[PDB]
DNA sequence: CTGGGGTCCT
DNA sequence: AGGACCC
């Protein structure tokens, strides 16, 4: 019963977007930024010291000729990335969305049916199609490795037809869980994959020097278990299951140790269409209501676009603030304007949002971020 | 000089 | 409503 997962990790994929829009962009070294900070960037601002998620302004010291393009709009790359995810659904039915940029497919049933397609003298003439990781030897009697060498043609097979089709590309991961198959796509970068024979398994789950780099375990559970001396992943295999149960209860206790042997028994779930949309503005300051009202409108007109085009209608709104620490409220949408989407149905949306807003904070302040959510969708 | 989004669990 | 996680 051993899945064959792949794990898909678009290369810089927001500057890849800027890339395709205006292709004067590809040689110089590009920067994609949010505000005060560059969240992604091109190869070659990569190779001038640029990393992602850098300051603006640390960015422009360890690189001046960096150009930038503001990418505080996320529409190109929300279509970009519901591209991708639709035309790897073109191969398996079942694809899990991570971010905008990463995409799990289960290839455990297509793996089948190649392999059963196949004739004996066609067997060893199975190769692999990328990296295998850590150089490990190909033993093709041995049915694991040769289901995760199909694994890799399909993602090979994916990431062309990506190009192809898309003219993205990025990164594959093969595996036999989803853990894996991550940690083992980004080995190779970029526009490269690898695969992951389970006699490696370790090697890839010691390769590690951080518990954070272990996807599932973040900051608060990461300073969490530094407070108890666990820093490397031997420690936390090692660590005693009782403490940490009572560190972090039982659930997440038993999980993350069983994630630090590289075990994840979790399926890939079909991510099918979003179960919200939302849109966030940042500011140095927010301190009048008129002008709070104004930020409200923007998000609320663009909102109401993406969602009369998805063709759902959402049953719940929320208000999320942040103060000088994220607070939010939010109620259901009246069905007299839920039914009639695509009316002046802003007016009524604004006194609602602008209610829930005052329930926040008192008119008669010091905001940093409003933000607005279509939530519960039909 | 720290964005703009998403998921699920409690 | 808040908190944990992901990108
Ligand atoms: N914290 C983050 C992480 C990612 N992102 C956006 C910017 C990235 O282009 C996109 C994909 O995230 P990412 O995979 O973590 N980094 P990116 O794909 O740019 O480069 P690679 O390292 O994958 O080549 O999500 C963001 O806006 N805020
Ligand atoms: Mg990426």
């Amino acid at each position: 019963s051993s899945r064959v997962i792949v794990h898909v990790d678009l290369d810089c994929f927001y500057a890849q977007v800027e890339m395709i829009s205006n292709p004067e962009l590809k040689d110089k070294p590009l920067g994609v930024q949010q505000k005060y900070l560059v969240v992604t960037c091109n190869y070659e601002a990569g190779k001038l010291g640029v990393k992602k998620l850098m300051n603006v302004r640390d960015a422009k010291e360890k690189c001046p000729q960096l150009v930038l393009v503001n990418g505080e709009d996320l529409t190109r790359y929300r279509e970009m990335s519901y591209k991708v995810t639709e035309l790897l659904e073109e191969f398996s039915p079942v694809v899990e969305r991570l971010g905008f940029d990463e995409n799990f497919v289960d290839l455990t049933e297509m793996v089948e049916k190649r392999l059963q397609q196949l004739q004996s003298d066609e067997l060893s003439a199975v190769t692999v199609s990328g990296h295998v990781y850590n150089n490990q030897s190909i033993n093709l009697l041995d049915v694991l490795h040769i289901r995760l060498l199909v694994g890799s043609q399909i993602a090979a097979e994916m990431r062309e037809a990506m190009y192809n089709q898309l003219g993205l590309t990025g990164c594959a991961g093969v595996a036999s869980n989803k853990l894996l198959a991550k940690l083992v796509s980004g080995v190779f970068k970029p526009n490269q994959q690898t695969v992951l024979l389970p006699e490696s398994c370790q090697h890839l789950i010691h390769s590690l020097n951080h518990i954070k780099e272990i996807p599932g375990i973040g900051y608060k559970t990461a300073k969490c278990l530094e407070a108890l001396g666990i820093n490397s992943v031997r420690d936390l295999q090692t660590f005693s299951p009782k403490i940490l149960e009572k560190e972090l209860g039982i659930s997440v206790a038993q999980r993350i140790q069983k994630l630090s042997f590289g075990e994840d028994n979790s399926p890939v779930i079909l991510s099918g269409p979003p179960q919200s949309f939302s849109e966030e503005d940042s500011f140095k300051k927010c301190s009048s209501e008129v002008e709070a009202k104004n930020k409200i409108e923007e998000l609320l007109a663009s909102l109401l676009n993406r969602v009369c085009q998805d063709g759902r209608k959402p049953h719940t709104v929320r208000l999320i603030i942040r103060r000088y620490g994220r607070e939010s409220r939010q109620c259901p949408i009246p069905s007299h304007v839920i039914q009639k989407l695509g009316y002046d149905v802003m007016t009524p949306m604004v006194d609602i949002l602008m209610k829930l807003f005052r329930n926040m904070v008192n008119v008669k302040f010091h905001l940093t971020l409003l933000s607005v959510c279509f939530c519960n969708l039909k």
